[PDB]
C-alpha cells in the first residue's frame, strides 16, 4: 500500500539521480582539471520490533561524491597555457574582490595590461603584462622570467605559489571550473610550488577532466535497466491496486 | 526528466559547437596571418544543499579562444609580398575612413596610383606609387627605397610604422583576415618596426594560417564520437521515457 | 512550535516558511520553538541533524548556525489530541514534555 | 472534473502547437534569409483565496518568437546572387505598388529589361537592365557599376540603400521570404550599406535558414514525449471518469 507506494517512489528517484549523475558525468569531457562525482546509494534507520524482527527502510543516494583524479592532459605548446603536473590549485582573484581556486590552463591580458584568465579574471598575486615583453619564459614554481625587449634576461615579472587545502571534496565548483574555500575544503596554504602537495609549473599545456565513459555507459545502461525494473514494480504494485479496487 | 533533457541538450549543442569550431578550424588552410580558435568546455554553479551534498551544473563551451602562433610560411619573391619575422601587425586604411589591422603579405595599386592592398585598401600611411619606379627595395622597418627611372637611387617613397596592442585575442577579424582595435585589443603603438614587439619587413614572403590539422582531425574524430555518447545518452532517456509512458 | 495565539504546538511536520517579518514559521505563518530570524542574504541552508541551523550567509564561508532546535518528546502519545491539520498540544495523558537533544 | 478537463485541454493544446512549431521549424531549411521562430510557455494569473491559499492557472504558449540570427550562407558565385554580410534588409517593390524587404540572393531582368526579383519583383529604387552591359561589378553599398559593351568602365547603373528598422520581431513573413513594414516591425531607414546596422553586398552568394535541427529534433522527441505524457494525464482522467460513472 503506502509501503510499496514510498519504497517505489524513492527507488524511482534514486534511479533517476544516477541516471541525472551519469548523464551529467558524461557531458563533461574537456572541462579542464576536473574531478567528477558520483552518488552513493545508502540505506535507512531500520526499525526492529523483536530479538530478529526488524521493518528496514532506505535506498538512499548520499550525496554525489567527487573522484579528485588527473585526468587526461594534452600537449598545447602556449605560454598562456600551463599545466599542474601533480596536486596544487591556483589562485586568482573574483572581479568581486574574492579568491578562487581551479586547475586551469588559459590565461589572458585585459586592456589595462594586467594578468588576468577566462576573459578578465585576475591572479592572485597580480601580474602586470607588458607590450614589450617578446619571450615569456614561465620558472617552475611560479617565476615569471619574461624577457623584455632590449633586456636580454629572464626578467621575473612575477611570482606565483600553489595553495593546498585539507579536504578537496569540500571545494565546490563555482562557476566555469572555479573553486573558491568552503567550511569542508579545507585550510589553504599557499606554499612554494614543488613542495607540501604543490605541483609545477608545465608551460605549454592544460590539465582536463578524469571522466571515463565506457564505464559510465555501462552504468548508464544499467541505470536505465534498474530505472525500468522499478517500472515493473511499479506496474506490478498498480496492477494488484487495480484488481484489488475490482475486489 | 527534465533534469536529462538540459544535460542532454547542453551537451549535445558543446559537441554541435565544438563540431563546428573545429570544422571551420580545418578549412582555413591558406589563410594569410591567420590565428586559430577553439573552445573551452566549462562548467557552471553547483548548488550544495548540505555541508557535501551538491547538484552540480554546466558542461558549457565559454567562447572560441584564439592562438596567436606564426604558422606556416612560403617563398613567393614579390615585392608586392612582405612577410613580418616576429611579431608587429600591419596598419590600413578602410576605404570608409577607418583603420584595419592584418597579417598581409599582398599589396596592389589603384587606377590613381596610391598604394592600397586586397584589391583597393588603402594603407596607413598612404604612399603614392609612381610608373618610373623601376625597382621596388623596401627596407626592413617601413623603408620604401625604391628606385625611379634616371634617380639611381633607393628614394625613400614611403615610410611604415608597425602597431602593438596588449591583448590581441580581443582583436576580432573583421572580414578577409583585417582587424580592428576593440575594447579588450589593447592600445595601438605603431612603433618602429624591430622594437616594441614589431617585428621587420620581409619583402617577397607572406605569413599564413596556424592551422595543424592532424591533431584538429583526432578532435575532430572524438568530437564525433562524442556527439554519439550524447546521442546514446538521449537514446537511453528517450527509452527510459518510452518505457514509463508504457507504465 | 508557537501558535500564535501564543501557546506551543507538536506535530511531525516538513514544510515550513518564512513570514513578511523574516523569522521562521510553518505551515503559512505559525512560527517555530524557539523562535528564528531567517536573513536574506543566507544563501545555502545546511541543517545539523540536531537542530544547528547552520546556514552560509552571502559573505560569510562558514556554516553560521543561526539556530538550535531540540526534540520534545512525551510519556503516552495517545493522550495527544489533533488540534488541526496535524498539531498536537500537550493534554493530561499524554505525557511529560522534554525538549531533548534531537538524537537522544 | 472541468478543472482536469481544461487543464489537459490547455496542456494538449500547447504540446500540439509546440509539434507543430517545431515541426515547421524543421521543413525550413534552406530558406534564404530566415530567422525561426518558437514558442513560450507562460501561466496566466493565479487565484488566490487567502494569504497563501492560491488556485493557478495556465501553461499557454504566448506566440512564436523569432530569432534573428545569420543562417548558413552558400558560395554560389553569380552576378544576380548578393549575400549581406550582418544585418541589413533588402527593399523591393511588390507590383501593386507596395514595398518589401528580404534577404534575398535571386534577381532576374524582365521582358522589359528593368531590374526585378524572384520571378518579376521589382527593386526599390528601379533599375533599367540593358544588353550590352558584358559584365556586373556590383558595389560593396549599392553600386551597380557594371561595365558595358563598347563602354571600358564601371557605370554605375544604380544605386541601393539598406532599410534598418528598430524591432524586426514585429516584422512578418508575407509571402516567400518577404517582408512588410509592420506596427511593431520599427521605423525604416534606408541608409547607406555599411553603416547605421547595414551590411554591404556580397555579390556571388545568398544567406540561407538559422535552422539547427538536432537540438530541435531533441525538442521534437520531448514535445512527442510530453503530448503522450498529457495523453496520460487525459487517461488516467477518463479511467476514474468511468470508474466513477461505474460508481
Amino acid at each position: 500500500m503506502i509501503s510499496s507506494l514510498w519504497i517505489a517512489k524513492t527507488g524511482l528517484d534514486a534511479q533517476q539521480t544516477n541516471m541525472d549523475v551519469i548523464a551529467n558525468n558524461l557531458a563533461n569531457v574537456s572541462t579542464n582539471g576536473f574531478k567528477r562525482q558520483r552518488a552513493v546509494f545508502e540505506d535507512l534507520l531500520y526499525q526492529t520490533i523483536r530479538q530478529v524482527l526488524q521493518i528496514g527502510t532506505g535506498v538512499r543516494p548520499v550525496a554525489t561524491e567527487r573522484l579528485h583524479s588527473q585526468g587526461n592532459l594534452s600537449q598545447t605548446n602556449n605560454s598562456k597555457d600551463v599545466a599542474i603536473k601533480g596536486q596544487g590549485f591556483f589562485q586568482v582573484m573574483l572581479p568581486d574582490g574574492t579568491s578562487a581556486y581551479t586547475r586551469d590552463g588559459s590565461f589572458q591580458v585585459d586592456q589595462n595590461g594586467q594578468l588576468v584568465t577566462a576573459g578578465g579574471f585576475q591572479v592572485q598575486p597580480a601580474i602586470t603584462i607588458p607590450a614589450n615583453a617578446l619571450s615569456i619564459t614561465i620558472g617552475r614554481d611560479g617565476v615569471v622570467s619574461v624577457t623584455q625587449q632590449g633586456q636580454a634576461a629572464p626578467v621575473q615579472v612575477g611570482q606565483l605559489n600553489l595553495t593546498t587545502f585539507m579536504n578537496d571534496t569540500g571545494l565546490e565548483s563555482i562557476g566555469e571550473n572555479l573553486y573558491i574555500e568552503t567550511q569542508s575544503s579545507g585550510a589553504p596554504n599557499e606554499s612554494t610550488p614543488g613542495l607540501n602537495g604543490a605541483g609545477l609549473l608545465y608551460q605549454g599545456y592544460v590539465e582536463t577532466s578524469n571522466v571515463n565513459v565506457a564505464e559510465e555507459l555501462v552504468n548508464m545502461i544499467q541505470v536505465q535497466r534498474a530505472y525500468e525494473i522499478n517500472s515493473k514494480a511499479v506496474s506490478t504494485t498498480d496492477q494488484m491496486l487495480q484488481k484489488l479496487t475490482q475486489l
